[PDB]
């Protein structure tokens, strides 16, 4: 029993799957996994355990930001023993070879937030994946014939932001997609020894101003399925 | 018919209290006001709309962080009219004059976040609450014969954080309470031209280490920021 | 006996109200202050202990500047059993809702400088005005018929600033009054467990361009009337 | 014809090999390159340009030191066609998991540098790897058995640090090498929009004092070169 | 007729002697110059004009720390066309090679405060005096036969400093004394196109705990003798 | 026995003369010393060490860029006894009153690098020149009849730069010149007790677009050594 989550140990999977929104979580475990029952809901923030294909995997929600991400998979891991997590969702594309659909797999994710200065003494920190899950994911989005985007994502600390003229920057410098938690979710993988992937399908361009539930799935069967292959 | 709140301009009164917790929300929905009615719940984030007294009054999660606290209380305001928040929850202490069930109010929040300094040119910015409500919810405890400390809140981007001793450094400078959202409802405040007060309940003392009696006192919190809302209107 | 005042202990009240200049503090020793006699004189800055209305009451200048208040009050503090500071000052307003001759209250200050940052592991120290006495000098201005704003003020390092665009920033916030020296103020009184309080009279409009002895008049005893209200 | 290489346009391949120093490139260049021809020498920096497999590649040294590696990088791609650049170095490892000899490849670069912070807002910048090359490079290894550590290298700008505990930090989270170049490449490739990727090779132990001989280090380089060479292969398809 | 200076073009001389404390300007104005006449007293920051050796030569206090010191030189250069800025002052030492009594020079200023940075875009901007002044003020040291030490002083923003640790580390890195304006006037300097030096006596050995007013004559001797060599 | 220096105790003097360019080294020596003998070549980084009007100098190349500065100069205070460096190199103007062949003093170093705040808790560390190495250079260049400009230097961490503006800041605040090392190596010698100088030559003007032929360049760096050399002997006095 922990703060933030009321489960028990043991009522994780090794591997979970998180989707921000909590109703993302429980449209997950009704559609995709078999058999899932609900182990958490402090907060409202549900959380499943199931199977999919024989293979038990958990999914939960982790809420919108860093430090409520943080919160959570720190407790999954140093509570729950969680050694992979894969983070699912939506992400602004700001770069003009990235179009509204487009499956994108952080590799790294840049930040403007704090977090990872702090713990990495004031210096740069590079928010990276665990490698064989990016190429577990790769090799799934190729077996359905899904093309992938491998990249960096922005974790931006302010939705509304007040600094529009970085979204500039970004698109420069290659960022695949703009989300708000996978820099802090790879910054605690490594602080905690645990691995880490985040998966996004572009929902809107932030720069064009540019279906949706059909390509959500194909990013859930993408993920779950990289769970299996991960395995091998 | 925001993103992240599915209700319609005038669902929400023009003061909201908001508890992180969604659950909390619905817990002071029910009990504190008359005729609450569920006015939004996309990520689960719960918000009602009922009267306090006969004065209409709103009650809405905001989730955890700074993050998570931006976008709601930035969406209340532009969208819905809203003009003043009372942010409602329990903190951590770590001051040796503080105790467990005191109620504590934030005039100013520190915090370890970036979100202020990318607003202010990297200067420091200091995250103060609207003096107004301050002074509304100081005297409404006054009334209730409720003691309230008033001072310094500290809103951490890390719950499980990498440097405890900066709690040593926290309680040095006064600071009552540590949580995790103050500074960022009062930059956000500032910058939408909007009125905000931060009010919470010692739950753990971080220091010493030290449910009925936080239900009491949790019970206690609401009554304030209630009665504030009422001599605020004053 | 310290370095920078030349007085002993119980020469100062446990209140002082603390003008940049030394020669505003003998003004204010002068005709508000009953029976009043210089403590102190080192480097010119003069100091006075008199009487208000019956109550003892000390009135210094603090000089320019977040680095020479601050070792005046700290000095004040830690040597003279100094327990309440009243900052009085002119200040300049950047927002168009803000007159000259307003009076302002500084319930936080925002600064330019590091001092908060060196004290506080360089987060954001949030330096506020102790609440009791924001809420006396509210008090004792609304019993003059005088209305004063409280909010916040921006304390900067260079008054011949190279950055004369962050004014749209602080008046884009909120920013109330820019002076230079509520920061270091707080800081201090923060470190050393006092109170204190800024109270400010607009004497220019930084943005319009846009009497004087008359407000200042009414700032001094309104902070003097915070005192004894204060006292209750 | 640029103040830091001497060279012509064409003279390099679109495929760069760089070591820092410049007699580990004429080293390469002679063992594993077919018909090499040495392509400038300014400072005494050699490049040569020669063929692998059929394929035409460039092996480049390029000095020490972030600043340094930016310099040639920057060079290379903006005056010289150059799309894929591959640093190949020795590290020292933090690491009780990493033991000398090892094999690592940088998916990401950590540092203690400002130049990612001055081209990006003074913000975090992940300065990461091409992806389908650190792909490349990895099953090249696996195809000539050589066990990969994939992860976040960190390059110091001062070799001789003022601050050692930081090596007890890079351990926590996780470094697999310490260099002083890949960060910089890295900002550089995003900067210019080429691809870049660093392969080390452990030749010390940093926290466990361990060293190696030079012969063994010797056949490790060379192993590292032959996965770098074979991974341009892969990555051309 | 500036905010904080109430003289008129003219008054000061070209070349302006600066002690912190106004009463040590009044000291030296009454006796090392000739016929020195008070041009200013705002704030009671007393400033003089008098003669040395036939030379013009103003003397003003600054006040204490950046902030105040920036706005005196600051306005001094832009309004008075000052070009040559002498600070003189008592400093600590926190290196066992240099003594109390020593007097040290500083060709480089070192700071814990921001103004530099706001100034050079947050990047190293190295405070450092006019080459030709320094080596006038060693060449005046050598001809009366005082020994000086040239180096590195330190800034610091807060006299009672919340991290003593730093005195060590300024050791390290050799710096010759500690006071609290010197990288703040040497911004100013190099901000308007002016000259500037700062001379120091060690009054306190902050590490050690370690005859003064002789000291500090021969520290005024050297910085006017500066002068005049100078004009050669 | 050093990584980075393959020499032994003894074969450098008390005081190094260091361009960027070891090839400059090899000019040095070879031009301006008296019996210079090579004694390091490691990664084609040449020292020598030779007679002036027989006072023992030694002469070598310290790469480009701080990093690699910092671990020749760091080698040969900490391994070598050296006690004395002057950098000699070439520098970029941004101010208009400094033209293009003119001899730069650093006296002090402003810099875009982080080196110096780690070292100094990350407060602002001015980094300076010796004052007795920068009168004997300035003696020496008004004993030739060479006028030198003694000021701020700007050590850069890129070469090709992102944020150009920067140039009209540095111009403003009156940096005499544009490098990339004098900064580090300032802050190497603050750290290890030795003493160090940079003069520099203004072969480019980064605001008016001026350029220099390599004619008049070769003089004006002739000029620069001799004062170097002169400053030396004046030193010692």
């Amino acid at each position: 029993a922990t703060p933030h989550i009321n489960a028990q140990m043991g009522d994780f999977a090794d591997v979970v799957l998180m989707p921000g929104d909590p109703l993302r979580a429980k449209y997950i475990a009704e559609n995709f996994l078999d058999n899932a029952v609900q182990v958490c809901d402090v907060r409202n923030m549900f959380g499943y355990t199931g199977t999919y294909k024989g293979r038990r995997i958990s999914v939960m929600g982790h809420g919108m930001g860093i430090p409520s991400c943080s919160i959570y998979v720190t407790e999954l891991i140093k509570d729950y023993g969680v050694k992979k997590i894969i983070r699912v969702g939506s992400c602004g594309a700001v770069n003009e070879g990235i179009k509204v659909r487009d499956v994108v797999i952080g590799m790294g994710a840049c930040t403007d937030s704090k977090v990872n200065r702090i713990r990495f003494k004031d210096h740069d920190f590079a928010a990276i994946a665990d490698y064989k899950m990016v190429k577990a994911a790769e090799e799934a989005a190729k077996a359905r014939g899904i093309d992938v985007k491998v990249g960096n994502l922005f974790s931006a600390e302010l939705f509304y932001t007040p600094d529009p003229s970085m979204f500039d920057v970004m698109d420069k410098y290659g960022i695949v997609g703009v989300e708000m938690e996978a820099a802090g979710i790879y910054g605690v993988a490594a602080e905690y020894g645990a691995k880490a992937l985040a998966i996004c399908t572009v929902s809107d361009h932030i720069k064009t101003g540019e279906e949706r539930q059909n390509t959500f799935n194909e990013m859930i069967e993408i993920a779950l399925d990289s769970v299996l292959i991960g395995d091998q």
